[PDB]
């Protein structure tokens, strides 16, 4: 695989989704270091915009085959391809609102291909979500782990706010390969997105994320 997944890749997006009911599609494209854990992206809002919700409840959403791993913990994301892989999440935010993400990766001509689905519901009218109080995410760390033939990460996630403090979201995402990949054990990836840049409006946005898989145990 290495082969085919290259020291530098690009990648497309689409997305389709709604929050509290606001319909919307985002376009992007992006770049990176599959091995180095290190890519960019540049998003643009194509229906919808502009959107009346936090941009950062919808930036983890967009790219699992750039994450760095030790030689010695077998990268599941770069072993998927060709075929490539699905996952899908669900973030409690502690308010009560709630985001569901299905996604697809693929490799198509040279570039990875990502198409996301996401429903977020329950946000409360009043809060730092539908007004817009958020200022990007804390570091994390996710905890992965194999069960039922298919590998899971969980992540206890804080957005910073505005007027201090954090909002905190408890994550599971569920990761499975399209063909047989041998499941690494327990380990940590710790991953740091960055909005690097955005219009007033929030309908064109660039980010910058860097993710490492690390023993957590050994």
């Amino acid at each position: 695989n290495m082969a085919i997944i290259k020291e530098f890749m690009r990648f497309k997006v689409h997305v389709e989704g709604s929050v509290n009911g606001h319909e919307f599609e985002i376009e992007g494209e992006g770049k990176g270091r599959p091995y180095e854990g290190t890519q960019t992206a540049k998003l643009k809002v194509t229906k919808g915009g502009p959107l009346p919700f936090a941009w950062d409840i919808l930036s983890p959403q967009f790219s699992r085959a750039y994450v760095k791993h030790p030689a010695d913990i077998p990268d599941y994301w770069k072993l998927s391809f060709p075929e490539g892989f699905k996952w899908e999440r669900v973030m409690n935010f502690e308010d009560g609102g709630v985001v569901t993400v299905t996604q697809d990766s693929s490799l198509q001509d040279g570039e990875f291909i990502y198409k996301v689905k996401l429903r977020g519901t329950n946000f409360p009218s009043d809060g730092p979500v539908m007004q817009k109080k958020t200022m990007g995410w804390e570091a994390s760390t996710e905890r992965m782990y194999p069960e039922d033939g298919a590998l899971k990460g969980e992540i206890k996630q804080r957005l910073k706010l505005k007027d201090g403090g954090h909002y905190d979201a408890e994550v599971k995402t569920t990761y499975k390969a399209k063909k047989p990949v041998q499941l690494p054990g327990a380990y940590n990836v710790n991953i740091k997105l960055d909005i690097t840049s955005h219009n007033e409006d929030y309908t064109i946005v660039e980010q910058y994320e860097r993710s490492e898989g690390r023993h957590s145990t050994g």
